[PDB]
């Protein structure tokens, strides 16, 4: 068990795979600054694209409680509809 | 585990929410001040869009029997119809 | 663990919901006259929207069974079909 | 435990419903004339709407093979879009 | 258990179906010809209709990797779209 | 329990059916250079068609991580809508 290998579900919400994230890394063989760095590449790096969307639309300079707070919405109702309707809307 | 760490799920029911943020604010080292001002910020702060939503619209002063009454029905049927109708309506 | 705290989930079926109902009603501390008013108000009063809505139509005067049997259709395709075709039709 | 109780979920297929219903049926206190008249009555009587549709379809004289055959594609995305077209079509 | 009551659900996907079959079939008292031919009668005999549309699609001389390979992709987005596509075309 | 047998389910994420096939490549009475063949043909050979279309898009000389990356999106929101639009605009 690896940290490279946490990959977000395409289901999963977003707030179980960084669960899954730090869990993995307080058990990785890595000094502090190495964990950090993790930090800022693979938990964005190995998100799912529906995610991917909204944390590339947060831009860099965004905390942690944004990103969530931003991709809560994820597979709700809310979010369904609206992805249907623009896919409806382009093609 | 902490109190703000608490957020719903986005398919996750209100209901469900509520609990585990009692059994948690139950199990916090905090007075009960401090606990009932946590009720009055976190409990709505950290919900998912969906029930956000329907919460600002019941606006301050309404007590928790009205918001879980009032949130109760998203997931459900006519919820996820009436979210997808607006949907496809506005674009 | 409360008889008033006995709310139906936006996914759950009725018939979940009144076994949870009586099996709590059975584990309260109140009279049997007590008990019957609870029956009478709460099991309806604390049921979904979706489920809320045929109960509403039934009017007063409805056994269990007719409640049940009215209600056992809720999330079905058919009703999921129905309710979102008429969703689409008034917006 | 009765069997009276034993109704069909919305979401249930049908030969789940069925096997409970058996399952409930040889652990009931009864005659085997009035276990096989509730096998005649109950077991069509307390089915969900989309089998019961199907169910009254087939009309009488239907073999038990033939009502879970008939039935066994509720659910399916062949019966959940054909009842969606309808659905749409004659609303 | 009895290798006659095997039979697919609607939501169940065909390996998994395929492998119940046989657990079920090392379990039968019958011979070996008796259990080949009970493979190749009641294993397709007893799937679900979304299923049997595929397999007769394959005819006979087909070999179970065919028949699984086919079958695989019932349930997914891919076949749901495709289906749901065809029922509002001919409705 | 065989490596000819993995084979992915129609909602099972990419993940999950690579993560099952390499644990039960472990398993496997073969030298190293049979178990990277294999490794070679069935894991692409045995996917669902959802993500073959995907991993059939990559083309050849695509590494494990750049196919994990590119199906990890099926069944999301996004892929479905996109997919079912799809299938909507040409039929
Ligand atoms: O009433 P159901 O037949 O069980 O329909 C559900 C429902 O789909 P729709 O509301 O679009 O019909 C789920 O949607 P949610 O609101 O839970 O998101 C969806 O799950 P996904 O969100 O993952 O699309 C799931 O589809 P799946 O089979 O892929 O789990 C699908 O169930 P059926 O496909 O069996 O209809």
């Amino acid at each position: 068990t690896s940290i490279l290998d946490i990959r977000q579900g395409p289901k999963e919400p977003f707030r179980d795979y960084v669960d899954r994230f730090y869990k993995t890394l307080r058990a990785e063989q890595a000094s502090q600054e190495v964990k950090n760095w993790m930090t800022e590449t693979l938990l964005v790096q190995n998100a799912n694209p529906d995610c991917k969307t909204i944390l590339k639309a947060l831009g860099p300079a965004a905390t942690l409680e944004e990103m969530m707070t931003a991709c809560q919405g994820v597979g709700g109702p809310g979010h369904k509809a609206r992805v249907l309707a623009e896919a409806m809307s382009q093609v």
